[PDB]
C-alpha cells in the first residue's frame, strides 16, 4: 500500500518541501484513507489539505482549506482509524471497519444535534466513511488553544466568565440536545473569545443507561479543573443547574 499512499499524496498536493507533512500523513492514514481524501476533494468539499493538527491513537486531525455552502472555509478534517460502552446503549445506532464508520458518522450526528440545541461545537459540515469535516477553530491555520493549552495564562483572563460559559454550554447540551458529551474535560474545551466543545464521537443520548453517571463526571472533571484557577463551585448546585432541577 506504500506506493498507493505516496501516490495519493502526490494527487493532494502534500509536497516534500511541505515540512514534515508528507512523512506524518503517510504513516498515520492509509491508502483507502486518501481516496476517500482525494473524493472529498473531488466533490468540491476540500479545496487544499494543509498542515497536522494532531496525531493520536484512535483520531488523526489535520487543517484543509474547503467549501462549505458556496463559500470557503477553513476545515479541521478528523479522520478515525480503521468505544464499546458508548455505542452499546445507544439506540439511536442499530448494532472492525463498519464500526469505525459509525463512529464517524455519530461524532457528526452529535455535532449537529448539539449545534441545533445552541451549544458553541465546530459547525459540522460533512462526513464520509472514516472522515469528519468540521468548522476550524483558530485562526491562520493555528488551532484555538484547549483550556489545558492555555494554562496559566488561564489566571490572565476571566476565568469565572470562562467557567460559566462552560455551564452554559453543558446545560444546554443537556436540556436542549438531550446528550451528554461524556469525556468533556480541560482537554476537550478549547478557547477563542468563547469556548468550544469538541471531540463527541462518545457523547450519548438521556436514553442511555450510563448518561446520568457521565454526566456527573463530566461536572466533576470541570469542577476540579476550574478550582486550580480559583473558581469556587459546588457539585450539587452545578449539577442541578445543568439538570433544571
Ligand atoms: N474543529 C477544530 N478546529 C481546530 N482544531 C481542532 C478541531 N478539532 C480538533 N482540533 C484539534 O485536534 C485535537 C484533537 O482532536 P480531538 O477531537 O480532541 O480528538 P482526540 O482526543 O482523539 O485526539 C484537539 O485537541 C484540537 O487540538
Ligand atoms: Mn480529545
Amino acid at each position: 500500500d506504500l506506493k498507493k499512499i505516496e501516490s495519493y499524496l502526490d494527487k493532494l498536493r502534500i509536497k516534500e518541501k511541505d515540512g514534515e507533512e508528507r512523512k506524518i500523513y503517510a504513516e498515520v492514514l492509509d491508502g483507502r484513507t486518501l481516496k476517500t481524501l482525494y473524493k472529498l476533494s473531488a466533490k468540491g468539499y476540500i479545496t487544499a489539505m494543509g498542515g497536522v493538527i494532531s496525531t493520536g491513537k484512535e483520531a488523526n486531525v489535520f487543517y484543509a482549506d474547503g467549501v462549505f455552502d458556496g463559500k470557503p472555509v477553513a476545515m479541521a478534517v478528523k479522520i478515525y482509524r480503521i468505544m464499546d460502552e458508548y455505542l452499546y446503549g445507544d439506540e439511536r445506532f442499530d448494532m472492525p471497519k463498519e464500526k469505525v464508520f459509525i463512529w464517524t458518522e455519530k461524532e457528526f450526528r452529535n455535532l449537529e444535534r448539539a449545534k441545533e440545541a445552541g451549544v458553541s461545537v465546530p459547525q459540522p459540515y460533512t462526513y464520509m466513511k472514516n472522515v469528519l469535516l468540521m468548522e476550524f477553530i483558530g485562526e491562520d491555520e493555528l488551532p484555538a488553544p484547549t483550556l489545558v493549552e492555555l494554562g496559566r495564562e488561564l489566571k490572565e483572563l476571566d476565568v469565572e466568565g470562562i467557567f460559566n460559559d462552560v455551564v452554559e454550554n453543558v446545560k444546554r447540551l443537556y436540556q436542549e440536545a438531550e446528550l451528554v458529551h461524556a469525556d468533556l474535560s480541560e482537554y476537550n474545551i478549547m478557547y477563542i473569545d468563547k469556548v468550544y466543545f469538541i471531540d463527541m464521537g462518545q457523547a450519548v443520548t438521556l436514553r442511555h443507561p450510563m448518561a446520568e453517571s457521565y454526566l456527573e463526571r463530566d461536572v466533576r472533571n470541570i469542577i476540579r479543573f476550574f478550582s486550580k484557577y480559583g473558581v469556587k463551585a459546588d457539585f450539587e448546585e452545578m449539577l442541578k443547574e445543568v439538570k433544571g432541577e
